C-alpha cells in the first residue's frame, strides 16, 4: 500500500450493505459527493467537505437519494455529473422491475431496464423528481437490447462548443446477447438525450475521459484478459479506434469495473489516471495506473499499489492542486469482500514520485 493523505471508510456494511461507488468533485465548494447502492435497492449519498489545514475530508452524514427511484423498481449504478455551465447536478441510474434480474433479462431477452436521472441545483442537498428517459434516449433500439446500464461512476462533460454531457453506458445487443460500450449524449445541458454508437464487440461497464485535437478515450471492462480502450474523434458519437490494452489486466470471471479520469498535465494537455484491481485472478490489490502520453495505450504505466487485499469497483475524481503542489486525487473503492467502500486521497507526487 502507498502513503496517502487520507483513508477512511465513507460507507461500511454494518446495519446495511453497500456497493457500486460513485465520486464527484465540486471545485467551487471543494466538496466531494459519494454515491453508492444500498441494500440492489436504493442509492445513498454522502457529502464530505475537504479541509485544507488538516489535508482532510470531513464526511457529513449519509442520506437516501429518495427521488432517485421509480415505484416498484430498484435503483442501481449511480452516475453523477456536474454541469459547470449551468451548475446543475445530474444523477443518472438504472431502474429494474421488482425482483427481476440481469440474467433474467439476458436469458429472457425481454429488456425492462430503465434509464433515469434526477437533478439538484443546490448541490445534491435536495433532488428533482425522477425523469425516465428510456424511450426518448434509446428509441426503437430498445427492443434489440436484452438490457443495458450506465456507468457506474462519474460521467463526463466536454469542452466543445456546447459543453456537451457524455454518459458512459453499455448494452447487450442482439445479432445471442452481446454487450457493447457506448455513450448517451446531450448537447443542450441534459435538455434532450441522443444515443451514440457502439464500440467493437464485448465491452461492459466503462468510463470516459477527455484529452487534448480533442479526443474522448473510453476504458471498458471485457471478458478478455484485459481492458478495452476506445477513442472518439467526433465527441463520443463514434469511437472509431479500439484496442485491447494488455498492461491493463482484467480478473478471470467477466472482469471488474474500473475508473479513469483526466487531469492537468505537469508539462498533451492532460494525463490519465486509472484505478482497477491488479491481482491476476481475483478482485484484489487495487492499483493506480498513469498515462503521460494519452491516449497511447503503450504509454500506460505499471500499476502502483493503492490497497492490498480485496478490492473491487472504484471511481476516481481529480481534486485540483494538492499540498505538495502536485495533482490531488480522490478515490472511492469497494474493499473487504464488499463489506465497505473506502475513500482514498493522495497526490501525483505521492503515487508516482518518478513520472512527476
Ligand atoms: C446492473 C448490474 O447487474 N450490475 C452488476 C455488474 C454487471 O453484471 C456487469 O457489468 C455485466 O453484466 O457486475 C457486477 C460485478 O460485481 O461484476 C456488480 C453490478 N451490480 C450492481 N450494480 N448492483
Amino acid at each position: 500500500s502507498l502513503p496517502v493523505l487520507q483513508k477512511e471508510s465513507v460507507f461500511q456494511s454494518g446495519a446495511h450493505a453497500y456497493r457500486i461507488p460513485a465520486l464527484l468533485y465540486l471545485p467551487g465548494q471543494q466538496s466531494l459527493l459519494a454515491f453508492a447502492e444500498q441494500r440492489a435497492e436504493l442509492i445513498v449519498l454522502r457529502r464530505g467537505d475537504y479541509d485544507a489545514p488538516t489535508h482532510q475530508v470531513q464526511w457529513q452524514a449519509q442520506e437516501v437519494v429518495a427521488q432517485a427511484r421509480l415505484d416498484g423498481h430498484r435503483s442501481m449504478n449511480p452516475c453523477p455529473l456536474y454541469d459547470a455551465q449551468t451548475g446543475t447536478l445530474f444523477l443518472f441510474f438504472i431502474a429494474i422491475p421488482g425482483q427481476v434480474t440481469e440474467q433474467q433479462q439476458l436469458q429472457t431477452r425481454a429488456n425492462v431496464t430503465r434509464l433515469c436521472q434526477v437533478t439538484s441545483t443546490d448541490h445534491g442537498r435536495t433532488w428533482s423528481s425522477p425523469r425516465d428517459l428510456t424511450d426518448a434516449a434509446i428509441g426503437p433500439a430498445y427492443r434489440e437490447w436484452s438490457t443495458f446500464a450506465v456507468g457506474p461512476g462519474h460521467c463526463l462533460q466536454l469542452n466543445d462548443r456546447a459543453r456537451s454531457l457524455v454518459v458512459p453506458a453499455y448494452a447487450y445487443r442482439k445479432l445471442r446477447p452481446i454487450p457493447s460500450a457506448f455513450c448517451f449524449l446531450s448537447h443542450d445541458h441534459g435538455r434532450t438525450w441522443a444515443r451514440g454508437h457502439f464500440v467493437a464487440q464485448d465491452t461492459l461497464e466503462c468510463q470516459v475521459a477527455e484529452v487534448e485535437q480533442r479526443v474522448v478515450t473510453l476504458n471498458a471492462r471485457s471478458h478478455l484478459r484485459a481492458r478495452v480502450q476506445a477513442q472518439s474523434t467526433n465527441d463520443g458519437l463514434d469511437f472509431q479506434e479500439s484496442q485491447l490494452v494488455k498492461k491493463l489486466v482484467e480478473p478471470p470471471p467477466q472482469g471488474c469495473q474500473g475508473s479513469v479520469i483526466s487531469f492537468p498535465s505537469p508539462r498533451p494537455a492532460q494525463w490519465l489516471l486509472y484505478t482497477h484491481p491488479t491481482h491476476s485472478w481475483q478482485r484484489a490489490d487495487l492499483g493506480a495506473y498513469l498515462n503521460p502520453r494519452p491516449p497511447a495505450p503503450e504509454a500506460w504505466s505499471e500499476p502502483v499499489l493503492l490497497a492490498k487485499g480485496s478490492c473491487a469497483y472504484s471511481d476516481l475524481q481529480s481534486m485540483g492542486t494538492g499540498p505538495d503542489g502536485s495533482p490531488l486525487f480522490g478515490c472511492l473503492y469497494e474493499a473487504n469482500d464488499y463489506e465497505e467502500i473506502v475513500f482514498l486521497m493522495f497526490t501525483l507526487k505521492q503515487a508516482f514520485p518518478a513520472e512527476y
